[PDB]
């Protein structure tokens, strides 16, 4: 996780294309910042050129260093100046005549500095981080010169330099255009994204420059960057008018006077003539940062005054614990802490933002482009009796995948809770059609959860959460059975039977592996027969079975014995009771599979999906049904149809995003966790760390499967772990004594390993064992 | 203000470019030559809508002339023509003849041979970008005029392939100043992108491609001139190989070169380009012609009896641009045509074509910056901004809290939880029920349903668990008929010149006022723990206007008895009725209010329940079990928040919504007064309700209504039935002129039942 100080402004200098005067602009800003009269000892300009090709003939570090030297003399204001090149290809080093040693990556480390100090004066500090010799775009230079630098290495160097230096202003000058490939091949705009630094855009004042400037600006916006200003060289075409117009005058557009064409010109008098514009640029950049922090420093207090957060007792919430989230990039929030030293730092989103979370940084950026396109093409268009490409594509993908082998209809709605209410209407018709047309109720497992609208609530068993104070109209309309659960403890997997159960011999009740728990061999066991009897015993009329397959999420991340659910499902189907799988939580790879029908070994009549359905970008819900359930609403009367609808039913925005995620999560080319056969994710959670955590004395049980790692503490332990993890850069949310880490379908195991290591070390702080 | 018709039977493509001087005209010519010079039916239509630097520069002439040469070179005769239809005066003076019309043609026919047909539609002389040329030469052409000429040309000519070559870059201003990519958007033609093979060209090609994608265009291919930098590798990689990238060989640098051998050498690439364009069109139509049949097999539409739905009436919607769907009709002659979305896509609809494009960039940014991030106990810019704008606007003078949820129906359930706590806290902690107006509607989830009165639509067959938990009163309604406005009182009970007089507080001193309070007071004194209303208009119930006086009296009685008041503004909110909130119309404020639909300017779901400090307080405690424990996983999704913050400002700002004034509290009248009177006085019309963006009429009964629906559809107007009620619903920014056309068409159809 990165740490970025936010106390002093730091800006990316972007450009529409090469040869627009990017370096001239940096130099200009620097000169206006350093060569102020109210001369302060405190004043320092940090200039970073991370990537530089054409070295040493070209060097934008040297250019800035050298030009400010001249402007210092010209303006009669002394300054301290330095220029450094930290790394360069072998070819590049051989030019300087250094003959340094090559490293693993093909890069040499240099001791090439050049100082000209003046004590007490304002300080200019120029660094080039990596340099290549060929005067060509970085990706090409890298391969020809056999010298690479990985993306995160570049970002780490930048981070390192920033931390060391931090009145103060830092300029990070990019290489080539907004969307030019860096050394690794990554587009520059993607390379810098994890930092999401604010920037300025050097536009193009030539003919064709309005388009090139707008396109570049937009590509930036489309990755989440903010641009405080556009500046360009005047060529007499008045480009700034359409530009200002397009920007709705929300971002200043500054015009530099023409640059001397004579190749032998010192440029000094141009800089002097351009001073007004650079002054405006500097001021704009400084004020935008000021204004940006003013907002951040106020956000938490203001949130507590104006929001009414869901599921949260406001009286217990204090300003100090409201988290300020400035952005996300894949699995990581960037969070602002004034406490720190004003800074933005990464934090892993281990609650997966209410179990929605899913995209990689690469996927997030892809989705953003898919969504902008969908807004522009479709906005929202009326669903009933209509068809449009994204809703249809989404239905095909659902039916051919998660719906394969049972479903033939897709009914759209807005979220899990609406999908469920629909599912209950669906189940009850089918039930009534199959039993000659009278009070109906559900059969469910106590602990299961199905959303917070009234209908969804009724399928939930009575509890402190459903009393009169929460919903006066709740009546608990169900037969609720207590489920066998299963968990890891001290190296092995166990069954835990409810009181109502027989009491089984210790021989049964223990398993070698998680796999056995799910092995259909178990249909032949005494436990199955006991399960069957138990259910036959218990089975107003039961008109629907509703279950959370495998995991009861909201109920505390318990694993329900899959055998028991499979037996329950069969019994209900035998008695013509429609079966609903509430897969809102489990769907789309949460548990390592596309649908838990692969885990339970049986298929439903009706099923609900949401959360990960749209890869965590936006709400959309879906209820799949069998032909037979559909038929039970077929008739001549509109009164007979299923009359539930929401205005945004099947919104193109959500459909497009889901179609995109459903394919991306499942494709071995985009999801490297997807296994050779395409039905399952590889194990994401370090096997040894999981055993160790399962064996710790503070830990009552562990449930681990696909993207979910959960433990229940034997609670002060639980309050404390939450705080401790948060100090480790891990953000999660309490579930009573249950603590959990939830990654996305594409998260790398290496990341997961780090999460478990941190968690385990914190456990050792309660007791060594 | 007319709807376009675009034949889809033959491929038509925009030729886009990253920048000037990349060889856009070379590419057109190349495609054309490959298409025409195949070894009678074949015709290539080449359109250059905008041209500057004329006559020294003329891409028409270039194509015409190069095709002539390639015909000779390849020994295959063709018919060729070149025409320039309009040009500024300066330009015409050059030829020796603010826009002038020209006859300037140049034919060389060969009977029976394949036909090349080149047209320049508008020309300027100055060799500079179009927006500049236009002002210097005092020669303008409006955006819709350009599109109409293009439409005209396409219809007249329509084996066949059409190329429309743009001017300058993807985002260069056209003559009027509109960016080229916005100018052509209403047509949403597929295109190809001429990229840049020079240094710096990977970036500029990606940037240009993205700006296109970011407006809803599809790009079948990228092609560029090779400069030896191997630009096509990063490009292919960026495009995940979903779109071919073709590389033309280097173009002769010598200024005196024919180019004929270059075209010959480049034939492979141009055939691939041609094939790509033709196949993409073929496959596109194959999908369209299949969509309706497939929808009926796979979808389960909401609120729709599938058995009564037939393939022929499933609408295929290829895109929207502001108020207009583009719909595909195979019946027609394969074609995309505009249709006004007059049901406002379930009363969500709002954006202008300008606003839609703006919202699309705001949304991509929000996806890229935030995705979805956890709401509870957190804060992020878009959710917070949205809350401020809500509280400072729609919530001004009463609300202090914003509670996010996913749609109208969830907002309502939350509102009901809110209301009941406050009620119980104020009455020492027992069955509770709602008081409501029969006919009102509040969403389809169970809790929302309970606030709705028993009806065929809440029986056992729809929701077995519905019990009707309310005291439901019959509301006085109000409507226009034969020139004047009337009250209609319910059995249980028993003329204004202008709609204005109905909303006047003076009616508080009136007669009905006291009758109302009598009635209400009696019925009021299981417990009534909440008042819930659809202010002003009962939407789903038939677009009835409820007497605002009656609602205001009901609200005051309930507040007097300490019964919390909920305004369900999910329909009425955000300018649906000409005001930001109906609190402006009713003259009283609620304790709790729900918003959705237009809240996000029709792009995407998001809902909100606003509350007073006092309601909030009734959940303050030391126990988490006392908090309000309703939540949805996507609560306050940044996508929806950002969008709403954007729309709330845009709809209200006289700069972006020309229907708004700067007094800034109300929209100007959008519906032609005379046409409204006429329609209100037609013999087939029982009543009219007109206000803000809503025009509704109820037919006497019904055959006329099933009929009007079909008739309007033939007139390019898409709406949806509400029993005998027929309605037109525009967005907050729709121009009156457009509305007038809607009324004209509706009135004309009425005249087909009876003259009067
Ligand atoms: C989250 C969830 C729901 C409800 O979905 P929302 O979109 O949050 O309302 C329903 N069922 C299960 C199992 C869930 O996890
Ligand atoms: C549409 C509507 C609702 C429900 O909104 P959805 O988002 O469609 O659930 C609630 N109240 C009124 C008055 C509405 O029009
Ligand atoms: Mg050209």
């Amino acid at each position: 996780p990165f740490h970025l100080p936010l106390n002093h402004p730091t800006y990316l200098i972007w450009s529409a294309n090469t040869s627009l005067g990017k370096t001239l602009v940096s130099t200009g800003i620097a000169a206006s910042f350093l060569l102020q009269q109210p001369s302060s000892s405190a004043t320092k300009l940090l200039y970073l050129k991370p990537i530089q090709t054409g070295f040493p003939s070209d060097s934008d570090s040297r250019f800035v260093f050298s030009k400010l030297d001249s402007l210092s003399l010209r303006r009669q204001i002394p300054i301290s100046i330095s220029n450094s090149v930290l790394h360069s290809s072998l070819p590049a080093a051989k030019s300087l005549g250094l003959n340094v040693e090559v490293s693993e990556s093909g890069m040499c480390s240099l001791n090439f500095r050049d100082e000209k100090t003046v004590t007490g004066a304002p300080e200019l500090l120029c660094k080039t981080l990596y340099a290549w010799e060929a005067a060509i775009s970085p990706h090409l230079a890298a391969e020809r010169e056999n010298a690479t630098v990985e993306d995160s290495v570049v970002l780490q160097m930048i981070e390192k330099c920033l931390k060391e230096e931090m009145d103060l202003l830092c300029l990070v000058e990019t290489a080539g255009g907004v969307a030019s490939p860096g050394p690794s091949g990554t587009l520059q705009c993607d390379l810098y994204r994890p930092f999401r630094l604010p920037g300025i855009l050097v536009g193009d004042g030539r003919l064709g420059g309005i388009s090139g400037t707008i396109a570049a600006y937009e590509s930036l916006k489309l990755r989440g960057y903010d641009i405080a200003a556009v500046v360009f060289e005047d060529h007499g075409l008045v480009n700034e008018v359409p530009l200002t117009s397009y920007l709705r005058n929300k971002v200043p557009v500054l015009v530099l006077p023409p640059v001397p064409k004579d190749p032998s010109d010192d440029l000094i008098e141009w800089f002097v003539e351009s001073d007004g514009v650079f002054k405006a640029l500097k001021e704009t950049m400084v004020l935008a940062n000021l204004e940006r922090l003013e907002r951040l420093n106020g956000m938490a207090k203001l949130a507590g005054e104006v929001f009414w957060w869901p599921f949260t007792q406001h009286k217990l919430v204090h300003q100090e614990t409201v988290t300020v989230i400035d952005s996300r990039c894949g699995e990581n929030f960037s969070i602002y802490k004034a406490s720190d030293n004003s800074s933005l730092s990464q934090q892993f989103d281990a609650c997966a933002s209410w179990w929605t979370q899913g995209p990689d940084p690469t996927f997030q950026a892809e989705l953003a482009r898919e969504m902008g396109y969908t807004a522009a093409r479709f906005g929202h268009v009326m669903f009933p009796e209509n068809v449009y490409e994204p809703a249809l594509k989404c239905a095909e993908l659902l039916l051919d995948g998660v719906g394969k082998g049972w479903a033939s209809r897709v009914y759209f709605s807005d979220n899990g809770s609406t999908a469920i209410e629909i599912a209950l209407k669906m189940a009850f018709r089918k039930f009534c059609v199959d039993h000659n047309f009278i009070v109906v109720k559900v059969i469910a497992l106590r602990g299961s959860y199905h959303g917070d609208t009234l209908g969804a609530m009724e399928a939930q068993a009575p509890s402190p959460y459903t009393g009169f104070l929460q919903q006066p109209w709740y009546t608990g309309r169900g037969l609720f059975l207590d489920p066998p659960t299963v968990f890891l403890s001290n190296g092995s997997w166990n069954i835990s039977l409810p009181e109502s159960f027989s009491e089984i011999a210790p021989e049964y009740g223990t398993f070698t592996s998680r796999d056995e728990i799910f092995d259909k061999s178990r249909d032949a066991s005494t436990l199955a027969r006991i399960y069957s009897a138990y259910l036959s015993k218990h089975l107003a009329h039961v008109g629907a079975l509703i279950i959370e397959p495998v995991i009861h999420g909201a109920g505390g991340m318990h694993m329900v014995d899959p055998l028991f659910q499979r037996v329950l499902v069969n019994e209900c189907r035998n008695r013509k009771i429609p079966v609903i799988f509430d897969e809102v939580f489990t769907g789309f790879w949460r548990l390592g599979v596309e649908t838990t029908t692969e885990l339970l070994g049986c298929k439903p009549d009706i099923a609900c999906f949401a959360k990960l359905l749209t890869g965590g970008m936006v709400p959309l819900a879906v209820t799949l049904a069998t032909d037979a359930v559909f038929d039970s609403f077929s008739g001549d009367s509109k009164l007979k149809a299923l009359l539930h609808g929401h205005s945004y039913s099947a919104h193109a925005m959500g459909c497009a995003t889901a179609a995109k995620a459903i394919q991306w999560f499942k494709d071995p080319e985009t999801n490297h966790n997807i296994t050779s056969q395409g039905k399952t994710l590889r194990e994401l959670w370090d096997e040894e760390l999981v055993q160790q955590i399962s064996s710790h004395s503070a830990v009552q049980r562990v449930v681990v499967i696909g993207t979910l790692f959960a433990l229940e503490l034997k609670s002060l332990y639980a309050k404390s772990l939450l705080i401790m993890l948060r100090e480790d850069g891990i953000f999660t949310r309490p579930l009573g004594n249950v603590i959990y880490l939830m990654c996305g379908p594409c998260t790398s195991p290496e990341i997961c390993r780090r999460l478990l290591t941190k968690l385990y070390k914190r456990l050792g702080e309660f007791n060594r064992t």
